[PDB]
């Protein structure tokens, strides 16, 4: 089935500036749609803003501006964010565009032409901070912003409210069975794998239907109004999911500007998901309700969802109100765009809640950015060891050297497995497996000694370490996509041997290749003192 590979981010609430936990879910969508884009597949990266409902609204309100111009303003200031991230992203989608609106009410009236959506009542407990319908056993006693007692998410900590209202709702009760055995029939589609066990125990007890409208006052007006009901809004998570099959169907222009709306998503040949990348606060509204509806109408369902978890900074919780602020693109300023990119995809799984420190960011660019990498691209480039500047032809392979190249073979297919569960840490800790092996190489070799010593042998260590280097570097242009272009450059690597599958292979750059022109005391990893 070919087909443009789908990659989404949430689209985040405008309440608040952008901070690292977006930029964080945004970088890993990013990531997935370079590497299938470094296969030479077609791919459609999106991500955006969600910029309905109460919260979004309130937010507005307490900053005593029009949502127009706080929604417009806040979009704006992620624009500028993922913009300054060097991301590679395709369309970055607002709820307020109105070609989304559409698409929802369309959505909405095949829900309610199947039979799924009737006039009923919530009466419970509701996160307005999460947009989130909760049990009584999903909530506690907490303090509200006052002193005052008040009941608070379990969740989330935010404080509940108590609900009733007379709401349309969907009929999520009735999809129960069908969830089961989608879960079941495709074991890999949430990941990692405890959330996806997290999901089934949930949808084992039992799902109650599910409010997808509210009354409008409540919502202060600022929300997409229930096709034939005005007096109703649709529920702020049924239009921000819908985003994703907006996106699927938007035609965008060179600028990234949303040019048209086509009438059904196979013209574009990207619904559904290939992947939604999500932090684990949002799971069931992924796992749960987006399938329910789209099983409701019709729609093919995605084909993986994976759950990241939450950053803290010196083990505390990061926050402007307590004293732990964690600024990316200071950070970046600081470090280095790809380096700091590279410290988040390094640092934690996606089943941990990762841990920032200068630190230990240090640590890491020293030691594996500046001391595995860059050392290694130094020493197979330098007119000392690399007399001619140029990939030598290698004489006959020892063992030692066949057992390096063996592992260098096998990295293509072994990172390429990590990249599509997704587990991204795997894929770069496999590649610095193979980036240590080929300096334990080099280091046993003493290349520096062969220039004088036997410079036939020379030129097979030479050629196995500048090809290790293009292959590992290669599988690494994802997570360092500025950096691999300059370790392109020095090595002489042509443009059409820097993509494609056919470049996976060993030998796919010829000795004679000359190495790109020198730079006086340009270093690619400065290491950095450790304060
Ligand atoms: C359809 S993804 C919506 C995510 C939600 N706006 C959030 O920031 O958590």
């Amino acid at each position: 089935v070919e087909k443009v590979f789908f990659v989404t981010s949430p689209i985040y609430y405008v309440n608040a500036a952008p901070h690292i936990g977006h930029v964080y879910s945004t970088l890993i969508t990013d990531v997935i749609g370079r590497y299938h884009r470094v296969k030479g597949e077609r791919v459609f990266a999106l991500t955006g803003t969600d910029e309905h409902g109460q919260k979004v609204a309130e937010a507005a309100k307490q900053k005593q501006v029009s949502p127009y111009d706080f929604t417009t303003a806040v979009a704006g200031e992620f624009k500028k964010c993922f913009e300054q991230m060097d991301y590679s992203i395709d369309y970055f989608i607002r709820t307020t565009n109105e070609q989304h609106k559409a698409v929802v009410k369309e959505l909405w009236t095949k829900l309610e032409q199947k039979g799924d959506i009737y006039l009923g009542r919530y009466e419970g407990w509701y996160s307005i901070s999460d947009e989130s319908f909760l049990t009584p056993q999903n909530i506690t006693d907490g303090v509200d912003k006052d002193g005052n007692p008040c009941k608070v998410s379990l969740e989330s900590g935010h404080v509940v409210t108590w609900v009733s209202e007379e709401n349309y709702m969907f009929r999520l009760s009735a999809f129960r069975e069908r969830l089961l055995e989608w879960y079941h029939a495709n074991p890999g589609c949430i990941v990692p794998e405890f959330r996806r066990r997290e999901v089934i125990r949930a949808v084992e007890k039992g799902l109650p239907d599910l409010s997808v409208s509210r009354a409008r006052a409540t919502l202060h007006n600022w929300a997409i109004p229930v096709p034939g009901n005005p007096d109703h809004c649709v529920y702020v998570w049924l239009d921000a999911l819908t985003n994703y099959l907006t996106g699927s169907r938007l035609r965008v222009d060179e600028s990234g500007k949303e040019v048209s709306l086509v009438d059904d998503f196979n013209e574009l040949e990207r619904f559904p998901a290939d992947v939604h990348v999500i932090g684990k606060d949002i799971l069931k509204f992924h796992a749960i309700y987006w399938p329910a509806f789209l099983l409701s109408a019709g729609l093919p369902l995605p084909k993986k969802i994976v759950a990241h978890g939450w950053w803290t900074k010196d083990r505390k919780k990061i926050s402007k109100s307590l004293g732990n602020v964690f600024d990316p693109v200071e950070k970046a300023e600081e470090f280095g765009y790809d380096a700091l990119k590279y410290f988040l995809l390094r640092e934690s799984g996606f089943s941990d809640d990762g841990d920032y420190s200068d630190k230990n960011m240090i640590a890491r660019l020293n030691g594996e950015l500046a001391d595995t990498l860059g050392n290694l691209v130094m020493r197979c480039t330098s007119a000392k060891i690399n007399v001619n500047g140029e990939w030598p032809s290698p004489a006959a392979y020892t063992e030692e050297d066949e057992s390096l190249i063996q592992l260098i073979k096998d990295l293509p297919g072994t990172a390429d497995h990590y990249y599509l569960i997704p587990d991204i840490q795997k894929a770069i800790i496999a590649v610095f497996d193979v980036l240590r092996a080929i300096n334990a190489y080099v280091t046993d070799m003493a290349p520096w000694k062969l220039v004088k010593t036997d410079p036939e042998r020379l030129r097979t260590v030479l050629y196995i370490t500048l090809e290790g280097v293009r292959v590992t570097t290669l599988l690494l242009s994802p997570i360092l996509p500025r950096k691999s272009v300059v370790i392109f450059d020095m090595l002489g690597v042509p443009e059409v041997h820097r993509k494609g599958i056919e470049n996976f292979e060993f030998g796919a750059v010829p000795p004679g290749t000359r190495l790109g022109p020198a730079v006086e005391g340009e270093v690619l990893f400065s290491k950095r003192s450790t304060e």
